[PDB]
């Protein structure tokens, strides 16, 4: 058995909520501006190779688009904070090959 079980912080799972929130942003902002009517996954490993097919507007100073995980807390809460600014331009969606039909009816569970 244990001894002195060292679990983790209580506040840890905020830095790791905050993370979250801004993940699934990004995903709003790019999936409105396409026009769709569902959340669309940023690709930050493109985007990152190439930052024309979609551009980022809203953000800090001395700061780039980057994955929400490699700013610090203190810049994440930012993000939220003018978040309801920060916009998406879509300049050209990227090279990929489409999916076949497979089955409808996205659920939980």
């Amino acid at each position: 058995g244990s001894s002195g079980s060292s679990g983790m912080s209580v506040d840890a799972v905020e830095i790791e909520t905050l993370r979250k929130t801004v993940e699934d942003y990004f995903c709003f902002c790019y999936g409105k501006a396409l026009g769709k009517s569902t959340v669309v996954p940023v690709p930050y490993e493109k985007m990152l190779r190439d930052q024309s097919a979609v551009v980022v507007q809203g953000l800090p100073e001395g700061v780039a688009f980057k994955h929400p995980e490699n700013y610090d807390l203190a810049t994440l809460k930012w993000i939220l904070e003018n978040k309801a600014g920060i916009s998406f331009i879509i300049k050209r969606p990227f090279l990929e090959p489409k999916k076949h039909v497979g089955g409808s009816g996205p659920s939980s569970g």
